[PDB]
């Protein structure tokens, strides 16, 4: 068979979203976190220029949160990643990598402080949450760590403001990138931030009264007719010309920050401490001898479904393609790639096979546009 | 909707197998472990009857190792797990349990004690990684912690023995259940274990030397033809009759062992140190007040998704199915479900609404078989 169907279980999770979704032409599904998460309706370049244009509504409750409460809450999210929060204010999120004791990544997830005691990790597809559980019992803290009932539904793309301001008011407007409230729908109170992942704007809702979400989800439908409104995911054009990375397949837990682009979120010279911390002020002393690159390629079509090697004038390895695709702006390939030093110059030159061709690269900057 | 596909990429891990399974008539995916995990190869119950009768050799790459060595290794490995292994042996298997603080499930591997100082955890659908190097982080272990290269092919059903003796002669044959020994092909050991996720028989294979263990793939469809060897994978039928249980399916981190069967497992009054050792022993004085039981339900055909409710008479909920399948062996759907502790006896009937028929079934005792 050319595809292959998921089978579904009660352990590949179904979301409070899903009979709706199937309802509305999911065509591929992924699985993030045990959890189904749509991986297309349809055409990936028709959802692309739609989520440019107008507004989506997106199941992305495998987006699971660990929640961290209690005295030292604020300590065990800090000893987890290498970004300084001690600055940190409540209904503010934060781009926060977090790095085991090599110093390499585990996930990289936004964190929600929703008090100085209560903590909302949203998380990237692995179990962050025994991960914290690990630490949390070797270092005796006094926390409590659940992944609580949270189904994120997000709503992107241009519109989105129009039509988050017309369901819930001038309020919501004043909502700042990264920053979250407490909205009212039909007398239940959500959890708004504004974030997401795209960035064509927008807002992503922290479902806990599901029954509540689940009819903002249908009313949403209903409403945003005037703005076109359809469903829709995390797209993979859109998501690589905006070098919004993936944890999996841009980066691993073979990688450290900085072979990521992440330097700015790595606060070695403050006095807060992290796991790794160690090691990063050691890698980032010498630099990294690899770091994530664009490229593009002169071919209209490509499926990557792991890592593909590219190499040089001489044949030699000088990197791995790790998320590829067709973009429609270039017309031609583009993705993201882990390259040696050699190599990371933008303009630099490369080979790589697809099927059995030689075919040509170029290094390039992220982001793309 | 209907079947939907499975989107690939980077993220989606393929394993040494993929290439040849995807020419040998694999239709549907699971992911496990953050990997391709064969769910079909067309039909289930043709599946189903051929693994019960002949030999089968399954990619079960995801069925991943967690490697902990060093000198604090085994604490390590104690400290995880409520199964007692101050006796444990080099050369054999031991299912264990992995306790929260909460003594609540994470995963239930199958622990391989390679030496003293050096432990495989053959982990089912959790990151027990990242637990393990959280555990290590604050108790300060001198170990190390790695995911190794390595990708289990399992050989399964009552021809599987024959099949290895074949290959590997006379001394395969005297490995024990639960045992493991090194076995050449063409020059290269192998670590083998008498192990698999059926009660067929059988083996697998746990290759580090990824060349060498593709030829002995294809050796094993070549010379296997004499016991009608086939390609295959874990079995939702068999493993459902089996009453082979399933972490995500069956029980999850909200389930302790009392409550899924596993008593015989949890050492209580012995000298060792795990997590939620104290809570087991609050648990086990009060009792479980719900437990796993196998159901027969007046049904033949069933596609579970996720947990169903089970009710009494007076449409009161008892419990919550969460495994199920159609049953040839019963000719109706059997399955596994977590029942509230006023019905768990076995004959309790219950009434289960599939569609536009409310269905009679019956709690029952496991295994089935
Ligand atoms: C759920 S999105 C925030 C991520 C999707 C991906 O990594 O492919
Ligand atoms: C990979 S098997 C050992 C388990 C498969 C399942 O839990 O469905
Ligand atoms: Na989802
Ligand atoms: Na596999």
């Amino acid at each position: 068979m050319k595809n292959f169907s998921i089978a579904k279980s009660r352990r590949l999770r179904s979301t409070p979203y899903t009979s709706r979704i199937e309802k509305q032409g999911v065509t591929a599904y992924t699985i993030y976190n045990h959890m189904l998460l749509p991986a297309a309706f349809g055409s990936i370049e028709d959802s692309y220029k739609h989520l440019k244009e107008h507004v989506q509504i997106w199941d992305v409750a495998a987006e699971r949160q660990v929640e961290i409460s209690g005295k030292d809450s604020a300590e065990l999210v800090q000893l987890m990643t290498c970004r300084d929060l001690s600055k940190s204010k409540i209904g503010r999120c934060y781009y926060c990598p977090i790095i085991d004791e090599n110093g390499n990544l585990v996930n990289d997830p936004v964190v929600l402080k929703l008090d100085e005691n209560k903590w909302w990790i949203s998380i990237a597809d692995s179990d962050v949450i025994f991960f914290a559980k690990g630490l949390a019992s070797g270092h005796k803290f006094d926390v409590k760590i659940v992944e609580p009932v949270v189904d994120i539904m997000a709503i992107q793309g241009p519109k989105s403001f129009a039509l988050m301001e017309k369901v819930f008011g001038k309020k919501i407007t004043e909502l700042k990138f990264f920053g979250f409230d407490y909205f009212d729908f039909e007398g239940t109170k959500h959890l708004i931030a504004r974030s997401g992942w795209s960035k064509q704007g927008g807002y992503e809702v922290y479902v806990e009264n599901t029954q509540s979400g689940q009819k903002l989800y249908d009313h949403l439908f209903e409403v945003g007719k005037e703005f076109n409104v359809g469903p829709g995911c995390p797209n993979l054009i859109e998501r690589i010309e905006s070098a919004l990375l993936s944890y999996g397949n841009d980066f691993d837990n073979n990688d450290n920050p900085f072979e990521c682009g992440f330097d700015q979120y790595v606060s070695l010279d403050s006095d807060i401490n992290f796991l790794g911390k160690e090691k990063l002020k050691e890698i980032k002393l010498k630099g990294p001898q690899k770091k994530l690159r664009g490229v593009k390629i002169d071919i209209k079509e490509i499926s990557l479904t792991g890592s593909k090697n590219i190499y040089d004038e001489n044949n030699n390895v000088i990197g791995e393609l790790r998320s590829a695709c067709y973009s429609p702006h270039f017309q031609k390939v583009i993705g993201i790639a882990m390259i040696k030093k050699s190599h990371w110059e933008a303009s630099q030159g490369f080979k790589i096979q697809i099927n059995d061709n030689t075919i040509n690269g170029n290094v390039c900057d992220l982001p793309f546009i």
